[PDB]
């Protein structure tokens, strides 16, 4: 029951902005954003799981990639990314 | 500011001794000296750290991924629960 | 960007032993050891900074105290303390 | 062996003249005769010294603390960098 996390500077993080982060991330990792499932925004954090996918992208993979392209993610979504990781919710 | 790795626990607050024990276990797992974990702090429930240059070329992403793989061992050996692990960086 | 230093006879100083020194020191100065932050062991040396605290203990204060109780520190950590001070790292 | 004070510089090696200049500046700051700094040596980048009995009751802790307070003056007047200051004692 682990989830991927992207923690932002938002209070609160809007749901629309959270899934926009996922859209940009999905484009970058070459996966459909529909593969991000069980999505919730909780306080400043976006949380999600990941459906089975052809490239075998894990929660660790996508959260690592979110960290790598965070400036791209931010520029398009009007927020800052402070942490990315994996954990319970 | 540079990236840091972190582990959020269920401890209120996390003891310095327990935070370092997590790192000792993690170090032995990755076959790196625990002295290579640098700039360590415990703040509230969380442990934060960076990683020194090493021949293994282990990154913060590498170590936090590895912490996920050995999460049950980390918990069993320390008596605490790990709620989140990841990489952060201030704006 | 100054740090407190405790230089030991260790090669290398173990991280666990370094924070055990800090635990004993914290007990002696009546501060939480969690107030020792930015901790690194480098060769034989333990280095650290200090978070704001109620007694207004500085790096000079705690390194001076470490010198004063060094025999207590050593007896419990299986090492010798050779120097204490403040400096860059 | 008794405690000694020390100042580690960026000099490779530290000159005797520069080491003593640090002490002259430090002495004038603490309003003590620089002759009260005794058993002086420069070894590699470091200056080591002890302090003679004085009416002011100035200790090695006192003087090394004071060296921290006037670090920028010590550096500006000598042209070197101070990397560490402290008190040591052999085992
Ligand atoms: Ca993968
Ligand atoms: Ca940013
Ligand atoms: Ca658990
Ligand atoms: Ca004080
Ligand atoms: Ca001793
Ligand atoms: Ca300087």
């Amino acid at each position: 029951e682990e989830y991927g996390y992207i923690v932002t500077d938002q209070k609160p993080l809007s749901l629309a902005a959270g899934v926009k982060l996922l859209e940009i991330l999905a484009e970058h990792v070459h996966m459909s954003s529909g593969s991000f499932i069980n999505i919730s925004v909780v306080g400043p954090a976006l949380t999600f799981r990941i459906r089975h996918n052809e490239q075998n992208l894990s929660l660790a993979d996508v959260t690592q990639q979110a960290g790598l392209v965070k400036s791209e993610l931010e520029a398009q979504t009007g927020l800052q990314i402070l942490q990315t990781g994996v954990g319970q919710r």
